């Protein structure tokens, strides 16, 4: 009975909602809006129409039942932070809000939200890196140096082998997965070949990797 | 270098902008609102306002020049649409589409993006993931079956080994990387220690995962 | 049982579903403004009010059975695409829809719609024809230089025969009807008067009429 | 040559506007918007921003002095009837007015109006008259009972001479035009062929027609 | 049964219907706005929420039984002209309409309306007339020369009489009444004394009036 | 002269301010519409934009100097009363001020207007009595019983002797005037006739000259 | 049973109610937003939907039982004054009435308001007052130039006599209170000591004091 | 001197910088209303248009040099607490903020605002106190129970000695000031004379002047 209610259901609390619901947890969808809570009905335990910020709404939902809430409201900067505050001051143990601007997240941090996340600035870096570097299909970045990154291999690689395509002493990275034809080969062992339009997980040092980008394919 | 064109400087587009040049790329900035235009001058080789809807702006712009061009509008899909089709008829390479909804992303489909993004949606889906597993600080998804994982160690693994934790015989899983207070162990040994609080990377497939982690942590 | 639905009651939806129940065919009225849909009541076999964007609406409207659905939303752009979208992705055979603009066409072009109507600049064109030429009461195209037209006959003509004004011969053109007093005459004989105010229909090339528009009336 | 002015740049009156501009006539376009008046300003010979129920706004546009003026309001009637109204007094010797509804229409009548037209509502009809019967792909009514139609031939005419679809003597009416593959046969002789798919021109009576559609195609 | 309907109840129509029921006659209230009704419900037959434009909610209001409709709705030109319009089609054998500006009356006089009043600019006359001239309290206009006036008397005609103030001799004009302590004289006889601040009704020629109230007072 | 402003050009304000500057005063209109400042700058002295609330604007027009100000706001009860207050502290001889409802009279009263004007109301029940009695053309109230009215003759009255209609004696009234065709019969001798659709003019109490109306007309 | 009335629930108004409930007097909230009335419902001994302006709601609530009502609306002007004089011809024995701005102020007096209330403006000069002096805690004037204040007691008054600061002497003040530690002492005796962050209560002229405040803390 | 900038020129704000300017302090005004820069230019040193929230125009306005600054805004909590927060990151010695309700009191708190004031608040407790004793003219409490009351004098106390009205002894409480038609006595003798109609300065116990109020006045 880990309880999670979803506050705000716009593209980032809907899906949250509609996830966690997936998973087969318990959740609440709240929204403002009739037609959102409508909308949501079917993929959550419970929809309620509900003005967040009004504490006797807030307190007819029973919602210092659930271990964590969700505000996903991040247009509307006073609804947000209204909501937040009202969430802590009833004792809620994790409160997760949905930011929009560095501003409207030092707000939260001091009225003292558990985590403060920004969706779409974090995506936009993400593509960001997949636009400049039209290798990188995705990535996983371990710290500020260190990266773990998924790549589309070029024809400069086609049925190369893992030792001809020497990483480790000659780009100091290392070789993790192939996914040839939707078939997933792991930690790939010496002699393996690697065909054009595969995928392949490479990981190491940011600037080592961009150098194997470079001459490697 | 390259030359990249963004409109629609939101939350998502704004990003995009702004780290696009960060790593020193020619981009564009376009929006209709003068105050977007002035809070991304900053972070732009060229900022200037512009109705991208409007066909004589958008050759005012010169966009027939770029080899890449976001439309990062995303609450206005018929702005948005409009648009993608005009960028289309002026023969762009690559058109990059933020979407809204399921239909949003089929009209684009249909008149031609060459990518469609759902940033909200899919960081939905990823801090879902977090929340119903405190454990998971990050991830990448190699395939449905098999995934990449970030993992915050508990009281359960302090002072234990890599051997002592045979993760690649008994769960079929293999370990990546250890960060310890922000020092970085890649593709660490098995005589290696891990302390709690650290960030743990593991490599396996998703169910075996879920599996170390009720047993082991 | 040979069913139409026409979405979007305005002046042109409103006429061709006030039109198609005349000829006592089985037409649904559909709009999203309720006065509309009281409106037309009594002008089709059912009136629903229904926002046609929303598909749970469109499928409680049993929207499937139609064989002919007809769109005749053409100021909102938004609306009328995304209805259209909708109802291509629910599989009806014929969509028709009205358009307003170049671009409004081609995105209802692209996403599938089976015929594209502009009514109001086709009978923008045919009046301003005229317009110019006071003498065209109606007409009908056939080719790009192939032309049917009716004229109101001047005193020029009063009294004169077939023969007299050969046309034939004289200007490459044939007469098909005359209309005089409201009594009707059809592929006229040679000798046939034709007196001042009656109907002409002559058929030929376009620039052949205008010829005999000059020096014959 | 001939003066035209039209006052309201829609959709409809837009197309005038165009249209009589390519045949090269003197078209003068008043819009109360601007930008409408920067839209047609490539397809007139001036286009100027008025507001034409303003009396001096309209001395300024020198109306008097124009055969023709085309009021191509007919969303907003207060505009419509008061612009019309302004153009009477002035001594216009054609007026022709877009009409919305049949009451919109009788006021126009009741201040003199020269020409009211109702571009949509015509316009339906005819669609609807293709929606029933896909097979007449336009036409023009003679009066109540006559008219000549355009047909789409199907199967059942392919490789049929006109002497074997004896139409003059077995239904009455009589054909007048063959377009096989874009070229254009006119007033042809029975020794010729229909194909499939070809534009067929027949005339007559209405209820005789559909009698030649139903057993003959 | 001398039926009247009074549509539209502002400061004007409002008073006409409290007026008419004060004298004890059938009198219908009509107005869109409820609380309006609401207001002159007391002071009508009876009282009726209406949107007059509409001609079905007309029709069940029984129009057609009132010998007198009174259209007083003199903001909105629109809603002015279409319900005069209406009524007119319906066969009303007086329809008063208050106007405006010269426009609306011109289109109302057009559509048949029996009587154009303008109740603001006539009373602006009215008491203009009484700005300039502080002496006339009221008064009526027989013809453009000759007038009947209501004047204030000063210090310079106390006590003065009938033979001392020969008007109708030394300035053409007729004396018909004076008010004095609210006692009234009628054709007051040659002695009759007039009193300062007295009410003095003067007969004659406009110009021979103001003579009068030169040299006389 | 005199000096007159007149604040607020509606339709009640814009005709004392035409009228009394057909009269030749001089008259200062004043608006916050700029667009009613255009249009009554052909019938004023100066006519100037100005916020007549606001205080310092008030200095600027200079209006301490004028000799009445007329407040023709009759629909913005605050705009009106805020005014008229800001006149009587700036020490204005006369201030005459347009009301809406008797309670909007009440203020003005209580902040000490000069005189208050119901235009509307007057006139409402003045047409009133002209609906009832199709009879009376005109009016003037001399008192609560005793009046002088202008009636419209009918075919009873036609070429009737001014002795024959003893009105002096039988009704207690006297008849004061007769036009006929335009020309003009003042206080008329017992020989003259009246002739039918004449204006007549009689004088007396109410009671009276309703029961000649009865048996006389 | 003193019944008073606040009508309209703003901050001012509604701290009035809520204070007044506490003392347990008899309250009736008075509000024409719902929501104002559901959220003094508690706080009120009747909670009423009402516009305040309108006589019958007024009547309904049995407003003439009230022996004090308070209009607490100062915002809007209109509202207010419309009110006030409702409730002054009702005959309310007093009329509290919230004024925003020096013209507000004047209309309310004049049309007989029995006290008006400047509650931001008052407080703007009170804090004004303790932020040039950052000594003054509170205070109170007596007249122009005698006041009673509360002093934050300094470092160079720690621990000092009533003897030791002498003031009834050396600076013409009488000390009135020491509050230390939140316990009080009343008319202190000439051996009382005063410690740093005390509060301290002089008496005497506003000149006087801020000598005191120059040389002595 | 004292550098204090006030940031939205309401009610309450206005009167801080109208007052501080009285006392000669260099007071900025700032408002985003550009009416109410207008209307306090008078009133302060600099009074500058600014959009508080927005950073570089904060650092335009130079106010990280000042001493105090006041947030006069209390209607628009997001502004508030936007500028709040800019203010704290600029680090303001003294920020004084206007709070609306308890939670944008708690923000305010949590932003780390330095003084949080309610001014209708407050305000409104004082009124009330008024309001249920018509005696108590103005009031100070120094603590829960111990307060200086302002009474206004009855008949039951004219001509009554401070001897003869034993407050020290009976009632535990001393009179402080009497206020004689304008004239000041303080820290009167017992000798003294209180008329009625006077102002007497109580002090004592909250319960003790009550008690004194009932049996002595
Ligand atoms: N006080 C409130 N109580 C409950 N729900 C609210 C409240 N205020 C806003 N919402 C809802 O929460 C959602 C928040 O999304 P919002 O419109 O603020 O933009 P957004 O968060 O940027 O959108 P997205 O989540 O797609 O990025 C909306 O559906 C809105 O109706
Ligand atoms: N026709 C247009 N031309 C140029 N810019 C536009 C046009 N229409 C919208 N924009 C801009 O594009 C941006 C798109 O963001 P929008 O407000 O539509 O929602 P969103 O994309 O969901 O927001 P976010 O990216 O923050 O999630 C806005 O900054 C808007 O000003
Ligand atoms: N989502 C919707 N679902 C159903 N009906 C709609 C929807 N959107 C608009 N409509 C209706 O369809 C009609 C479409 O006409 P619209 O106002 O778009 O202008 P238009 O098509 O240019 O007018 P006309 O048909 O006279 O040329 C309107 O009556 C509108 O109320
Ligand atoms: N007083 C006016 N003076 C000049 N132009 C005007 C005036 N009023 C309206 N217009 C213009 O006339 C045009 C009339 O189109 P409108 O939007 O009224 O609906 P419509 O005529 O039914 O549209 P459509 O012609 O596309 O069917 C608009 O472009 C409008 O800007
Ligand atoms: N279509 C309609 N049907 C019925 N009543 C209407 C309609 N349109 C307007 N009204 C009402 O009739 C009244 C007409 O007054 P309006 O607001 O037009 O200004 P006005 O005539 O200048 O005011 P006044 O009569 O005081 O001079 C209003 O009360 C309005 O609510
Ligand atoms: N503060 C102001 N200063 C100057 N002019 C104003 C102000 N407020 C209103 N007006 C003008 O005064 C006129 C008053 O007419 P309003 O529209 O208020 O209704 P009304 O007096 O009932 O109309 P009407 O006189 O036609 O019956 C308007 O022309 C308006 O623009
Ligand atoms: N006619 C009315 N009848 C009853 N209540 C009203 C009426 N008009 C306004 N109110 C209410 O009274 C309150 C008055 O506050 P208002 O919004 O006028 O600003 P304010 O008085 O400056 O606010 P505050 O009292 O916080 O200073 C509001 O809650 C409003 O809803
Ligand atoms: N971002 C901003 N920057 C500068 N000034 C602002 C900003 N936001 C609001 N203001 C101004 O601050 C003032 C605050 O008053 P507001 O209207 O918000 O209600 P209030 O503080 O309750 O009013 P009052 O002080 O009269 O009780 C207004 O004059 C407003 O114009």
């Amino acid at each position: 009975n880990k309880q999670f209610a979803v506050i705000g259901l716009g593209r980032f609390g809907g899906s949250i909602c509609k996830e966690l619901h997936r998973m087969g947890h318990e959740v609440l969808a709240v929204d403002i809006n009739e037609e959102k809570v409508n909308a949501y009905a079917s993929y959550a335990t419970h929809a309620v129409i509900a003005n967040a910020t009004e504490e006797n709404e807030l307190l007819s939902l029973g919602i210092r039942n659930f271990e964590y809430v969700i505000v996903a409201i991040g247009a509307n900067i006073q609804a947000s932070t209204l909501t937040t505050l009202l969430l802590k001051e009833l004792d809620i143990p994790n409160i997760w809000v949905k930011a929009q601007n560095y501003y409207h997240h030092k707000v939260l941090e001091k009225i003292g939200a558990d985590r403060i996340i920004h969706p779409e600035k974090d995506m936009g870096v993400k593509i960001a890196q997949s636009l400049s570097d039209e290798n990188v299909l995705n990535y996983i970045d371990l710290s500020d140096e260190y990266s773990i990154v998924e790549l589309l291999a070029t024809r400069k690689l086609d049925s190369k082998s893992i030792i001809d395509l020497n990483v480790r002493a000659k780009y100091g990275c290392t070789i993790l997965a192939i996914k040839h034809h939707g078939d997933i080969c792991l930690s790939p062992a010496p002699e393996d070949i690697i065909r054009e339009q595969d995928c392949l997980v490479i990981m190491g040092h940011k600037k080592d990797i961009k150098r194997f980008e470079n001459e490697g394919m």
